[PDB]
């Protein structure tokens, strides 16, 4: 089967995304900065690599060393990111650069080391996690919404262009999941209050739950495309 | 398993979607004009009624006889829809009066047959087919676009509502697909019954708020 | 003289001061709605009024006619129209989901059709359809009026598109929360009750002129410049 | 009266702006990489600063010096912005990264330099150039639309949490304006002018959210 590559597979929903990928058969390259964390998943078939998705470099050449080995990458999940959440009006300024770094450059970054062959054999799919906040607006998630919406214009426009190619663009857009996330946010009120939001929702997605639909998308046959997926726990309100 | 009724079924999507949730062992209301279409479907444990979703009484009725049958609805597919195209400058304006009755009116006539039973027990999914066209504009498609855009609004405005009753609403978006409505870049209406019984099966307190999908190609 | 603009709902709220401000610039008008004598006692110079409801199309088409013969063609029709129906879609009387799409959609095709024709072949024309934030964005109690509003938003940027090339213009004016008579229209008092608090914790909310100024503004624009879409809201609103 | 920061301000749209508020009698800082340009303006009570809007501590500090001469800011114009284009699978990546250093975190920095002060104020303007390619695909833009599109966020973001301190965030959406960016059927700069100082020149309580803007033709 199909080499695929998850970006920030070390935790939450990329792990999640991994195993399912895994279980389906798939040979993988899973990338993240906590490499060892990759290798304590042990999955069959599965190279990890200690990649930060902001080096291009470094990240295109791990691809190009797992296709030496399995073929071809059919598929790429954008997945790593971050969430730093904050008021623009006292937030430190270089958390928007980090975030804007890996949640867009980095997905870009992923993008282009696939796109050029898959247009040439006419087959493979992009598949990029935003977020119901590249969709809608939240207290304190201005910059976070912001790379989420750039991620949301950025997969459609990409998907028109390379439709004709017979390559597919997917945009995975989750809200509240059960991972890292939240925690790397500066702000501990602002944590606190995020995490009694989930709480008093009933709690919250499991990342599984985005990863059937991913794997669910992905398994269709080349000609559908599934362009996007929204899901959230049912009991999320504001 | 639990009773799903499906609007449209006579053909296309409707008739695709009808045929998963059988298969998959749901027994099954199916509404439509031609009746007669929807008995040839010949489906296992499957109410047939003709049923004009715009006819409120009629719509409400048929759902109560159902359910004495098979038990309270779990879920309801608002897929009966129609498309008349034209420019606004020439279209004839009853083309408007009824494509908005039919395609948005009548779902929320189904949305309304179902609700309040649905959140007393906290538990029930509506599924409502929009389309692309939902989300962008396209020529000839003015007043179609309008009734589409109408249903994800709706769709999204009841989803917030009925949330804290644990109450799943969700839109399929499809775009392309090889069916009746205009009477390789196609869908099979199948594809969009897949998708559908995908978000469906998912444990009920997980909504898959919105699938939209198209050929890869055109 | 200046050139015919045609307002429908010009009897309360958002029309009638919509009316005012194109009165002022030395429009005349013709104004259309169901209190035809809440239209007269407003008194403006070079104003036609005629009893109409949208949602009749022939009348709506025909009142058109009669006051084109006087002034011209119409160069402006603003769709402002409406109601707002607010309620739970598990309750909510479905009579009020036809009323409201009757007027808010249907009767705003109506005025849509009623001049498109002519200003595709003159190669001038403005169509400004009023929507709502709500167009764009979904309201606790607004599932209905959303729906209409949503559909307005879709309905307008297709047709605008389609008629760029003939060097027709339409605009979308998306207000909330405007000191009109509209809440008054909703079926259930706790609903009303809810909304008047709403608008009162804010501060207030726009007045009708601030609408009507933003929609003068876009219309004013030379024909070759296209304002789509104007939003505006009271700057304290929130949830 | 009250002191306006334009960024960008040395062609195109930014420079129509400052004429358009200078003509109407506000002291203005000019922000820009061309200072000279600023310069040759020539225009009365207004500063010109050699400043890259991605160099955080020389903005705010022009800022600071500007404020000093004539008060404090009420209104900053976020105008500066680049468009490189390309295909995604072959555009220099380094065009991405600086696209999104100006376009955004230039505008980010711009905003927190007036936020604060302008909330303790119970006053202010914050006013965002985006585009329709913020609201709309184009194909050969899709990292230029990524820019915008998180411009269009930041602003809907920004205006619901200081909305109940009085301050104003609105966007102005233009498009296809005769200017220097791609270095009829066609904008003029002041176009875009007269739109923001209509904006601008509201009632402090009314909020003019957004205008999108284009000529009627092609
Ligand atoms: N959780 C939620 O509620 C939602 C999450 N999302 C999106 O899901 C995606 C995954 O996040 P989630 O699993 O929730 O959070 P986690 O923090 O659990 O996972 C983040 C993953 O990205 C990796 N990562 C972070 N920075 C880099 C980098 N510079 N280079 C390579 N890898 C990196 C991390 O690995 P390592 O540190 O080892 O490099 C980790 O594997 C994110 O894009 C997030 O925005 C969208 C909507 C909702
Ligand atoms: N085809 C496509 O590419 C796309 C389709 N969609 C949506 O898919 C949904 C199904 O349409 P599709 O399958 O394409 O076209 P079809 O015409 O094949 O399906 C139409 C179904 O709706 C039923 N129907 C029509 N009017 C009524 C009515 N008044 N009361 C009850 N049932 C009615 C028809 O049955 P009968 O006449 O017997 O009553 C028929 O069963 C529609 O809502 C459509 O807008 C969205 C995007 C794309
Ligand atoms: N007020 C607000 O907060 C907002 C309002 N809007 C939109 O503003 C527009 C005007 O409403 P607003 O001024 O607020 O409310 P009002 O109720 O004050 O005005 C409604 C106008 O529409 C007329 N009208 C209603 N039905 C018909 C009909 N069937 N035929 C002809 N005319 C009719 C009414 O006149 P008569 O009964 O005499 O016929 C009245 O002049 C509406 O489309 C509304 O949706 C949008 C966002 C916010
Ligand atoms: N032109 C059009 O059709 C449309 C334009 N827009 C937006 O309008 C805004 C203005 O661009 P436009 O007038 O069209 O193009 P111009 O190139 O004429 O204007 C660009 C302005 O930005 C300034 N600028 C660029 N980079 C920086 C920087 N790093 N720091 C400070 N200033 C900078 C440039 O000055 P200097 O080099 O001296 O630093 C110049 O003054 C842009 O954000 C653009 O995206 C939106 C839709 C359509």
């Amino acid at each position: 089967k199909k080499l695929v590559v998850i970006t920030g597979a070390s935790s939450g929903i990329g792990e999640a995304i991994a195993r399912r990928f895994s279980e389906e058969g798939h040979p993988l390259l899973l990338l993240a900065r906590r490499v060892e964390r990759l290798k304590a998943l042990n999955l069959p078939n599965t190279l990890c690599a200690q990649v930060d998705v902001t080096d291009k470099y470094t990240f295109d050449t791990a691809i190009t060393r797992a296709e030496k080995i399995y073929g071809p990458a059919d598929a790429i999940v954008n997945n790593a990111g971050m969430m730093l959440l904050g008021q623009i009006d006292t937030q430190e300024a270089n958390e928007w650069q980090r975030m804007f770094d890996v949640n867009v450059l980095g997905l870009l970054n992923g993008m282009q080391a696939v796109l050029a062959p898959m247009k040439a054999r006419n087959c493979g799919t992009i598949i990029n996690i935003s977020s119901i906040a590249g969709k809608k607006t939240f207290p304190d998630h201005a910059a976070y919404c912001g790379t989420k919406f750039a991620v949301h214009a950025i997969s459609e426009n990409v998907r028109e262009e390379v439709a004709a190619s017979n390559v597919r663009v997917m945009t995975i857009a989750p809200s509240a999941v059960k991972t890292e996330l939240l925690s790397h946010t500066t702000s501990q009120q602002i944590k606190d209050g995020y995490d009694a939001w989930r709480v008093d929702m009933g709690g919250v997605l499991a990342a599984d739950d985005v990863a059937r639909a991913v794997l669910f998308a992905y398994q269709q046959p080349q000609n559908v495309c599934i362009r996007e997926i929204a899901l959230a726990p049912t009991k999320q309100q504001p």
